[PDB]
């Protein structure tokens, strides 16, 4: 019961969520190896995602959250990649699909940096590229993000299969030997909603 609302370019919601995912890019340590090489995006549509059933079971989670961290959600909106966002937008995120070998163990993972978020679209460090031409560095194959709402309530600082007792999320941080961005992982698919449907390219530059 998934309903997409195509979003006019001349929408102030639409240039709110297109002004973050340009600004968020970032220089990558692996010299654009995983999401390819780019200063900016193609945004070719926003879509705002619709279903009372998976919006009620986030709101019902957010607010137990509230109450186990001093009545404080925690909520930020933060881009999610991976090769399984036509399934989200219509089933919801669901942590018993999550990847046991992720650096914070099986968690459904999100960056505050859309650029990162893009390094997971086509698998686990980009993958093996775009499906038509094999090439993570694809300007012409058309990729998906999503935007959404994510409760961390009380994140644990690191740098496993739940949270560790007391939490609700793990924010990971910049370690010389470690991350070079923060990444913010969930353990219970309730704990985030896909608000925004990002369709775009990554663009050649120069
Ligand atoms: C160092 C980088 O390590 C990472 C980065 C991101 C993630 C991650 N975060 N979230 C995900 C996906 C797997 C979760 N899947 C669903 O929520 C889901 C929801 C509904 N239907 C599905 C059908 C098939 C697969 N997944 C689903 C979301 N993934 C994910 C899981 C497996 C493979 C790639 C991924 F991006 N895991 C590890
Ligand atoms: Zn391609």
């Amino acid at each position: 019961g998934t309903i997409l609302i195509d979003l006019s370019p001349d929408d102030k919601e639409f240039q709110s969520v297109e002004e973050e995912m340009q600004s968020t890019v970032r220089e990558h340590r692996d010299g654009g190896h995983a999401g390819g090489i780019f200063n900016r995006y193609n945004i070719l549509k926003i879509q705002k995602v619709c279903n009372k059933k998976l919006w009620e079971r986030y709101t019902h989670r957010r607010k137990e959250v509230s109450e186990e961290n001093h009545n404080h959600a925690n909520e930020r909106m933060l881009f999610h990649g991976s090769p399984f966002v036509n399934a989200i937008i219509h089933k919801g995120f669901d942590e018993r699909h999550a990847y046991i070998g992720g650096m914070f163990g099986a968690g459904i993972y999100f960056a505050e940096n859309s650029s990162k978020s893009n390094q997971y679209v086509y698998g686990i460090g980009g993958g093996t590229g775009c499906p038509v031409h094999k090439d993570r560095s694809c300007y012409i194959c058309h990729r998906q993000l999503l935007f959404c709402r994510v409760t961390l309530g009380k994140s644990f600082l690191q740098f496993m299969a739940h949270s560790p007792p007391g939490h609700h999320s793990v924010t990971g941080r910049p370690s010389v030997n470690g991350l070079a961005l923060a990444e913010y992982v969930i353990y219970r698919g309730e704990q985030a909603y896909p608000e925004y449907l990002i369709t775009y390219q990554i663009m050649r530059p120069e």
